[PDB]
């Protein structure tokens, strides 16, 4: 996937913060991640996608191959065994940790990259327009 690829800079966000709180994030790192409006940037070496999302909050990176299952540390420091598909066009990428499940799907329409985060019942969805 490449379509995706180049620098993104979050513009909207619903319900996040019930999304962070689904998902178990402390109420302190609720406040300080869903003030924050980072920087997405999508980049891609052959077979290895890299994304990195910078912040104020914190700057994060993951690097990957499509269908490969990797350790992560997540911004909210969670240990989530994570995999990570291109599907129809969509980059669907999965979070499991504890018995538990979150999906994150980032897709490109128009000109917006736009991110829709899953958990149990929760639905957050955030865009992301060119820099
Ligand atoms: O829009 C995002 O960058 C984003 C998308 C999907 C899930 C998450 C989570 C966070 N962000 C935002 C984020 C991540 C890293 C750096 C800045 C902002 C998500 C914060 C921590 C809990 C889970």
């Amino acid at each position: 996937c490449d379509a995706f690829v180049g620098t993104w800079k979050l513009v909207s966000s619903e319900n996040f913060d019930d999304y962070m709180k689904e998902v178990g994030v402390g109420f302190a790192t609720r406040k300080v991640a869903g003030m924050a409006k980072p920087n997405m940037i999508i980049s891609v070496n052959g077979d290895v996608i890299t994304i990195k999302s910078e912040s104020t909050f914190k700057n994060t990176e993951i690097s990957f191959i499509l269908g490969q299952e990797f350790d992560e540390v997540t911004a909210d420091d969670r240990k989530v065994k994570s995999t990570i598909t291109l599907d129809g066009g969509v980059l669907v990428h999965v979070q499991k940790w504890d018995g538990k499940s979150t999906t994150i799907k980032r897709k490109r329409e128009d000109d917006k990259l736009v991110v829709e985060c899953v958990m149990k019942g929760v639905t957050s969805t955030r865009v992301y327009e060119r820099a």
